[PDB]
Formats: structure tokens, C-alpha cells, sequence
């Protein structure tokens, strides 16, 4: 297991424009296109992202390339953020995957606001961090995915994904 396999499980793969759990137009392995209600706006974002006129449909290779870009962007956002980087650098490799997963789903600004959870994680207070992480809109709205991520932070294993 690695961050790509973990997020591929959590996000799935769809080659045509779909809606995420919040109702926003998305494609591929969880690539957000726009928060606008306009499908045309989403299609315009897609064509810009891929570099051709896609008509709302991409190939598996294109989905995987977008996914690589999106994972890298999440990592870069962690490493550029003064609140996230010290916590990330304190974690082992498996827990770093859980951190990237959260930033992929909610963005660096949103995750950087999880101030108390971040402190507990940096202190390696795993059970307390897990309890605190579940006291969130994130957990209530996507509980099965949040439970897998939280279990990864709690245990430092891939048990929730096996
Ligand atoms: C608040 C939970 C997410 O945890 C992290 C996210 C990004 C970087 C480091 C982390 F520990």
C-alpha cells in the first residue's frame, strides 16, 4: 500500500463527469472540476486540465495523470504550509499517507484548521487524535472514508484498507 493505492480505493475511478459527495462536478480519481452548478463550466475546466476538447469524457491514462498531479499538489501544499509541515515531518510513512489523504479531500487550508488534532498527532497521542478527528463535519458527512483514514492515524497500519 501507498498513497496512490489508498486514494484510488477511497475515490474510485470514473471516466465521465460525475458529482462528488457534496454535489460538485468531478472526474477521474476524485478530481474536482468546479463548485459552480454549471456543467458547461465544469466541461471548460476539464478541457483546460487535459489540453483537448473532451466533451466530459477522459481516458484512464488521463485520469491517472490528473491523479498524479493532484497527489503531488497535496504534498506540495503540506510542505509549503507552516502549520502542516512540522506535523507531517513528525509522522511515519503510513501516517503521512493519511495526512495526504485528508489534504487531497479537503485542501490544505481546511486541514490546517484542524489545530487541536494536528497537535495531538505531533504529540503521537494516537487514540486522542482519533477521537478528536471524528468530531468533525468531515467524519459526519463521509464516515466510512473518515473511519479508514482515522484508523490509519490511530494504528499506523494499512488494516482499514486490507
Ligand atoms: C489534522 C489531521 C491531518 O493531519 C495532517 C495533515 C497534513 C499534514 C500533517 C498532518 F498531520
Amino acid at each position: 500500500m501507498n498513497i496512490f493505492e489508498m486514494l484510488r480505493i477511497d475515490e474510485g475511478l470514473r471516466l465521465k463527469i460525475y458529482k462528488d459527495t457534496e454535489g460538485y462536478y468531478t472526474i477521474g480519481i476524485g478530481h474536482l472540476l468546479t463548485k459552480s452548478p454549471s456543467l458547461n463550466a465544469a466541461k471548460s475546466e476539464l478541457d483546460k486540465a487535459i489540453g483537448r476538447n473532451c466533451n466530459g469524457v477522459i481516458t484512464k491514462d488521463e485520469a491517472e495523470k490528473l491523479f498524479n498531479q493532484d497527489v503531488d499538489a497535496a504534498v506540495r501544499g503540506i510542505l509549503r504550509n507552516a502549520k502542516l509541515k512540522p506535523v507531517y515531518d513528525s509522522l511515519d510513512a503510513v501516517r503521512r499517507c493519511a495526512a495526504i489523504n485528508m489534504v487531497f479531500q479537503m485542501g490544505e487550508t481546511g486541514v490546517a484548521g484542524f489545530t487541536n488534532s494536528l497537535r495531538m498527532l505531533q504529540q503521537k497521542r494516537w487514540d486522542e487524535a482519533a477521537v478528536n478527528l471524528a468530531k468533525s463535519r468531515w467524519y459526519n458527512q463521509t464516515p466510512n472514508r473518515a473511519k479508514r483514514v482515522i484508523t490509519t492515524f490511530r494504528t499506523g497500519t494499512w488494516d482499514a484498507y486490507k
